[PDB]
């Protein structure tokens, strides 16, 4: 009665926490596949020995060579592993839009896709949705996990609004002028999600992720700043009732629920402790200073390949910021500049190649924007 | 479709708010019966005129004699109306032990019972539960309505804890020394236009929360040691459920009883536009703090009564009513209320037997009142 789990991005934060959840629950879960990029071979070798899984994908050819005997190696390794491994659940914890092909392959096998890699859904859009049956994608992202639990509070016709909470990042309350001086070390889960959290681009991706997972119109997806990150998101129903999910921050909770959906996993995470005092605070997002969420809505409403453009433009601008080439406020400046030139990408993708064409265009246009700074 | 609703206690706060919800939602609800005590006969008669409902009951015979065309009047008027009226939902918003029999009659008809009357569960206990079938009782009060909604977040087997919120009352965070000085006025403990002095006093003493803990155990079948109370002064979070994985599901709304009332009436279906939703356009905070059980032992005493079972919760509540009355009359200090409940309960083990009849419940209450009177007077 064990679920067979493929873990993509096994050596990262989410991947190792997932392996820990699986280790703690041998009656429910069994690891049958691992994929990693090759930057952390030490961790990967330990994972092979501990799980006893030799069914492994390594993206970097040289790193795979150095290990020896890796059955899937090279840029398509993770995808081929998914295509050729019998599984009940695929956990996609890869980072970036490179998770796109493994997401599509996972869905095509019929397995539950436990999705941490929000970018593959954001980029893929209707192409990823067409590949999925209803409920096949189960969110690992903490907010979306919370939304899915809260939606149990009523029927679909009773949903008024979905309320996505945001930490606000380290620069919550900072002025536009304050942001000009943000260093990479200040804006630094992995380096991409840490940065995306600080810039609010993560929240923008999550608005798009919300629309795609739950089919709710953009004008019914609210974002509220909640610095404590105890409330992970909420749903407001048509009678005025709001149902919210709360827990001390710990990704093992949403990971555990996504792997075993619909069944909750005993002891996954610590519960809220109401025997000590606390406060849960809410404030509006300053959209003038942090316009990334609004840009995401604009990209989402345009639809088609525009969400792929939004993400791809961020990936390049973020890389440039982390390399010390542009200032912090330039990240979202570049995204806006790219999106506003992106007329032709409103068309719905027919194939993966359409998405890849949009991203290719977006990366080039982002470089052009960087070149002008 | 359209639900046929009998409103018991039509002239009180819950009843009149329910009639507003019904007036606003004629496609979903129709009134087919009204019952009141008689103290507000003029209101009931206006309700008859406004709704066109002639199927009415008045408990007080003197009051009934002012009219001449009431079909149900006298001692068990509300019960007889319930027994003889075809209905989908019975809202029981009667006050005190005279809500118990109509609850029992309503359960026997096979109608859904939207329950506000606290005495039905607190005093009636196993009498009521043995009469009820799964899902038949739908709770009207904000905490229990919150729990019912949050329980949708998992299966029964996935529940770790039920967590009730408490406002903390006017003396939130006060010390034992502070409490010695409390006056009836300070406890808000006088008649107001809609509510009696017991409501704010029970809130202030934490006895109300004790009562809600007992009802929680009986409604949802969770052991007392897994029913927690947290102080939340804003009353925006109405209660929460903690599941076995560490996830907590909470229900939140600006205070407005029309929400839990609308949901009790239409259960399982939500009533569009019943109440205003939480608004996050302006900064706010939701605060939580523990209750000092040494200063406020009312909830612990409720658990003690609840665990003992039988008629012990009837004893808890009747001792409070008497102790509370003594405080209101200057006969005892504020901290002595819960002191007297404790003294009565510890002498009450004969009442741990399950009640067979309404009269068994009434006898327990009679005994508890007398015992409380002795404790107050020192006799
Ligand atoms: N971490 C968190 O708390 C949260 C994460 N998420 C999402 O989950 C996903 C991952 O999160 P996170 O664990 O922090 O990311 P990490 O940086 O921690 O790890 C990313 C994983 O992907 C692998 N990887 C990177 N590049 C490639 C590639 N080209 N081919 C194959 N594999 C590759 C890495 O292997 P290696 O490093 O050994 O090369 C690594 O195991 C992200 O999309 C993120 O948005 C969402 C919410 C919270
Ligand atoms: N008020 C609230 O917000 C809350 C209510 N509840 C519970 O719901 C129940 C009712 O609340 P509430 O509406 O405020 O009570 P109210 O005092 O406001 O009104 C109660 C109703 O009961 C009727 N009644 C009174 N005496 C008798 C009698 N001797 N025989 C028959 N009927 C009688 C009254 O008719 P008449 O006026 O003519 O005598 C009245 O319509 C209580 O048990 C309470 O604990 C729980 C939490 C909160
Ligand atoms: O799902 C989580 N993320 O995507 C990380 C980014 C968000 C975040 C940050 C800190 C904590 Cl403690 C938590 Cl719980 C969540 P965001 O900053 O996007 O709300
Ligand atoms: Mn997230
Ligand atoms: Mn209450």
């Amino acid at each position: 009665g064990r679920l067979r789990v493929v873990v993509l991005g096994s050596t990262g934060s989410i991947g190792t926490q997932a392996l820990q959840v699986i280790a703690d629950n041998p009656d429910r879960f069994e690891v049958v596949g691992l994929a990693a990029g090759g930057a952390h071979l030490d961790t990967l070798l330990r994972q092979r020995a501990q799980t006893g899984v030799t069914n492994i994908a390594v993206a970097d050819e040289h790193a795979a060579q150095r290990v020896g005997d890796i059955p899937y190696h090279g840029s398509d390794a993770a995808t081929r592993l998914v295509e050729q491994t019998e599984a009940d659940v695929v956990l996609n914890a890869l980072v970036g839009a490179l998770g796109l092909r493994p997401t599509l392959a996972a869905l095509k096998t019929g397995a539950r896709l436990a999705l941490a890699n929000k970018e593959s859904l954001v980029a893929g859009g209707s192409l990823v949705l067409r590949a999925a049956r209803p409920g096949q994608i189960v969110p690992v992202d903490s907010e979306h996990s919370a939304l899915a639990q809260c939606l149990r509070g009523g029927t679909p016709d009773e949903v008024a609004k979905l309320v996505l909470t945001a930490s606000g990042g380290p620069f919550r309350g900072w002025s536009a002028a304050d942001l000009e001086h943000v260093t990479p070390e200040q804006a630094g889960m992995g380096p991409m999600n840490t940065l995306n959290s600080a810039s609010l681009v993560n929240k923008g991706l999550e608005v798009i992720e919300t629309h795609l997972l739950f089919g709710i119109p953009y004008d019914r997806i609210d974002v509220v700043v909640h610095p404590q990150s105890i409330i992970h998101s909420m749903v407001t129903f048509i009678d005025g009732s709001t149902i919210a999910q709360a827990s001390p921050p710990d990704m093992k909770l949403p990971i555990s629920l996504a792997l075993g959906w619909p069944r909750r996993v005993s002891g996954a995470a610590a519960a809220c402790d109401f025997h000590t005092a606390s406060s849960w605070e809410f404030e509006p997002l300053d959209t003038d200073v942090f316009p990334a969420v609004e840009l995401a809505r604009q990209a989402g409403v345009a639809g088609g390949c525009m969400t792929a453009v939004y993400n791809a433009a961020n990936e390049e601008a973020a890389a440039a910021f982390l390399a010390g080439r542009i200032g912090f406020p330039a990240i979202v400046g570049i995204i806006a500049d790219v999106l506003h030139a992106a007329d032709q990408w409103a068309v719905e993708p027919a194939t993966v190649d359409d998405v890849l064409d949009a991203q290719r265009w977006a990366r080039e246009r982002a470089q052009r924007a960087v070149s002008g700074m």
